[PDB]
């Protein structure tokens, strides 16, 4: 069961799905519960919310928590009861869960949320995800009980800067209205967010031109609104002018409509570290109390700890909305985010007003992270970090779920990075990795182990590849697939030349070059965004073994045969640190030969610039970097 709920009784006995049933409040019961029931599908079944007329029999039973549920089967009758109507489609998602065979389990189960908002916010900068991913999204928030989805694309130039004060096309203001259905089909808030500040004016002519778009976004179908104040210089930052907008909304739009749910706003200063030592208690003391305040925790990239959150409630006088920045990518692009949730305290439910992830630009790969928030946020008490993470992998791809843990178990660190944020990676190998290297510059035990795992990356790379159970997702994943295939090989090889003869070892050396140069062009070719293009994979413990074993067995080979092979482990085709080839910008990790001619646009150098005028140039001789035309 995923989430786990608040208590659970089980019997060890079974009972089939009745083959005939008799429903009891299925005309009454939120709709969206009952059709979920009715799909999958003599005995009682009572479906209802506490005061309807099929569920008073269990009035009792049923918690006293918003969104709660009370869950019943016995030999005699099933009852499925909410608290609320959405507890009643709570306790349907639980009930699908159960049902395995044909057959339930004997159980009664009382649930509800610790957390009372749990969700997704799209606020990332890059490439927005698609419609079919959201309409995928919200399907699958409904499934794991996560309540909320906050539309704030960075990129989106209808959400911030320049023209959130324009209403959306026709185009995508049909897609909006869309998702605002089928979120509310799944029990998703779909609370849309706007970011105004960068150029935002303290006049009226901006107020009610932010008004105008929010009744316009109403008119859509959007209940739940925010306003971010995140990531801008100027006018924008000022606490009391934010503060003082966001009371004018409530007042005006969100307690003047008759049914808007949450009023959110992300502050300016939103973790500990950009916050100077009065702009959070200025917040916290004029934001009308009932409007939530986001806080990402000790820095941009934090695990949320006790200490942390009740540093933010002091100065907030409310429960901080906590906004996870994981699994976004958006600042290590050539990597993917697949490992598990783990590093927030599991006791601080109560200091949290909700608790919502920024997810990776690649959505359905995300839902590994996802479904793990979900579970957390429901209940954190019982959060198994690595059980929920096989289970979601399991639910995500059932047809390869093996398959998928290998590959994500590899690709789940971020590599080094401004921010400082690391995961763990590779954890299984990393003893026989490190005690292999350590013997080299071995144990049998542990060479059949790195042999064991190589094998095992290409078996994952070649059945994901081809698996047609979750396409969307292996069109995101596929550039990294190829390239963890390229890892596993080169690995192999590197292996076969630590073990005969001269020739021998040649012909896998050769071998290995010509897939350090494949690796490259993959690089080269795949991912190819503005801030960190290209594709890296196994990067923390598997290519720095494979690359120092490389760099080792060649040196003893040169040292035993008197030869001169190069020992390089990353595929350069330009001469100089290690030179980078970044689109077409030539560099060096902060004279250089090149391949070939180029036409030359400019060289930048910090310790300035120059520009070439698409002068032909080939050698360069004094960041430091050359731009190209490629
Ligand atoms: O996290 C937030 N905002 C952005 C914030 O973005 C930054 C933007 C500029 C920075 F200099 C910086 F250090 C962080 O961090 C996240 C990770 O990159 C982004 O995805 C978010 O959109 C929000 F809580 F304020």
């Amino acid at each position: 069961l995923q989430p786990p709920p608040q208590q659970l009784i089980v019997q060890n006995k079974t009972i089939d799905l009745p083959a005939v049933y008799q429903l009891n409040g299925g005309e009454e019961a939120n709709p969206h519960a009952v059709k979920v029931l009715k799909e999958l599908l003599g005995m009682l079944i009572s479906i209802g919310e506490k005061g309807d007329k099929s569920v008073r029999k269990y009035s009792r039973q049923i918690p006293d928590h918003k969104e709660g549920y009370y869950l019943s089967v016995n030999e005699k009758e099933i009852v499925l009861a909410g608290n609320d109507e959405r507890g009643t489609y709570y306790a349907l998602q639980t009930f699908a869960q159960l049902l395995k065979d044909g057959k339930l389990p004997e159980v009664e189960i009382k649930d509800y949320p610790s957390v009372r908002y749990r969700g997704v916010v799209e606020g990332f900068y890059g490439t927005p995800w698609s419609h079919q991913a959201r309409l995928s999204q919200l399907k699958f928030y409904g499934k794991n009980k996560m309540n909320t989805y906050i539309y704030g694309p960075k990129d989106d130039p209808y959400h911030s800067a320049p023209n959130w004060r324009l209403p959306y096309p026709d185009k995508e203001a049909a897609q909006l209205q869309e998702l605002v259905a089928v979120a509310n089909e799944n029990e998703v808030d779909f609370v849309w967010a706007i970011h105004p500040g960068q150029d935002i004016k303290w006049n009226k002519e901006d107020r009610d031109l932010l008004l105008a778009k929010f009744e316009k976004m109403y008119q859509l179908g959007v209940r739940s609104f925010a306003v971010f104040f995140d990531d801008i210089s100027g006018e924008g930052t000022n606490p009391q002018k934010q503060a003082e907008l966001l009371n004018y909304i409530d007042e005006k739009f969100a307690q003047v409509k008759p049914d808007i749910n949450q009023l959110v706003m992300c502050p300016t200063e939103y973790n500990k570290s950009w916050s100077n030592p009065n702009y959070l208690t200025t917040l916290g003391d004029k934001l009308n109390p009932s409007i939530q305040i986001m806080w990402t925790g000790d820095r941009v990239i934090s695990d949320i700890t006790r200490d942390g959150i009740s540093w933010i409630n002091e100065r907030i006088k409310r429960p901080a909305y906590i906004w996870w920045n994981f699994p976004v990518s958006d600042y290590v692009r050539d990597h993917l985010l697949l490992g598990p949730v783990y590093g927030n305290d599991t006791t601080i439910a109560k200091e949290m007003s909700g608790f919502v992830t920024n997810p990776m630009e690649h959505a359905e790969s995300s839902k590994i992270a996802i479904y793990s928030v979900a579970s957390y946020a429901w209940n954190p008490a019982k959060y198994d970090t690595w059980q929920t993470w096989k289970d979601a992998i399991r639910t995500i791809l059932p047809s390869a779920a093996e398959e998928l843990e290998c590959f994500a178990m590899h690709n789940s660190d971020l590599g080094p990075n401004g921010h400082g944020y690391r995961r763990e990676e590779s954890m299984d190998i990393q003893p026989a990795a490190e005690r292999f290297l350590k013997a080299f510059k071995y144990d049998k035990a542990d060479f059949e182990t790195l042999q064991y795992t190589f094998e095992r990356m290409k078996e994952s790379a070649d059945i994901l590849l081809m698996n047609t159970e979750n396409k969307p997702l292996i069109v995101e994943i596929t550039p990294w697939v190829h390239q963890f295939k390229l890892t596993a090989e080169m690995g192999e090889e590197v292996l076969k030349m630590v073990e005969r003869n001269e020739s021998y070892f040649l012909r896998k050396y050769n071998h290995v070059k010509a897939l350090q140069q494949q690796m490259f062009y993959i690089d080269q070719t795949s991912n190819q965004n503005p801030y960190q293009p290209g594709v890296k994979t196994a990067t923390r413990v598997i290519k720095p073994l494979i690359d120092r074993t490389f760099a080792t067995v060649v040196k003893f080979f040169n040292q035993k045969f008197n030869a001169h092979l190069d020992a390089t482990t990353d595929y350069m085709p330009h001469k100089m640190l290690p030179l980078q080839v970044k689109a077409n910008r030539v560099l060096i990790s902060p004279e250089i030969e090149l391949d070939a001619i180029y036409p030359g646009e400019n060289i930048q150098i910090n310790f300035l610039s120059a520009g070439l005028q698409k002068a032909p140039v080939k050698f360069v001789r004094f960041q430091f970097v050359l731009t190209i035309e490629k």
